[PDB]
């Protein structure tokens, strides 16, 4: 059976020097593989600044950082192939904004997470203060992948990430992402250290 894309990548508008990422998810029988194309050519995670992350659920993420004007702004494609003769694809473009040429209402992170040390068993609240029009959605990434918010110790409070009863496992490099219809901004990433 032909594969189907259950989550299409979305156009991204990002500031020069920032982080861009596209998400794609596909499934099928036989199970499909996902590849990313840029200007019609395969993208390889072997090249610097480009990273391809796979996760269970048929998920592939293309992450680019830092983005360079003239180099990374292009139409991309997610292509899901089953290896037996069928493929499907979905397009998404990366638009890069230099200087103050951002769309009006583009998300601004006025305070991102800062370097923090927390004692085991203590609660930490990581700040992400962002503004935009529309009001931005906020989500959290640790070590390049979305934080699993189904963890009962993790929750969002007005966009801030709360980790209760911290464990050594929680340590890592966190960033928040502020997104709306006008663009996407990643905060600088910072270390959470858990002191035992």
């Amino acid at each position: 059976h032909p594969p189907e894309i259950i989550r299409k990548p979305q156009n991204q508008g990002v500031r020069v020097g920032g982080v861009a990422s596209f998400y794609c998810a596909a499934r099928g029988d036989p199970p499909p593989s996902i590849v990313w194309r840029k200007n019609g050519k395969k993208v390889s995670g072997t090249q610097s600044r480009y990273t391809v992350l796979e996760q269970p659920g048929g998920i592939s993420i293309l992450r680019i950082e830092p983005v360079r004007a003239g180099r990374d702004d292009a139409p991309y494609e997610c292509v899901a192939e089953n290896g037996v003769g069928d493929a499907v694809s979905a397009d998404a473009t990366l638009t890069i904004y230099e200087g103050d040429k951002t769309p009006a209402g583009f998300p601004v992170i006025t305070q991102g997470p800062g370097t923090r040390v927390i004692e085991v068993g203590h609660t930490v609240l990581m700040t992400c203060k962002a503004i935009g029009n529309p009001t931005p959605n906020i989500y959290w990434i640790k070590n390049q992948t979305k934080v699993d918010m189904s963890n009962p110790r993790y929750s969002l409070k007005d966009g801030f990430l709360q980790i209760e009863n911290s464990r050594e496992e929680d340590q890592g490099k966190y960033e928040c992402v502020a997104e709306n219809s006008m663009g996407t901004e990643h905060s600088k990433a910072t270390n959470l250290y858990v002191k035992v």
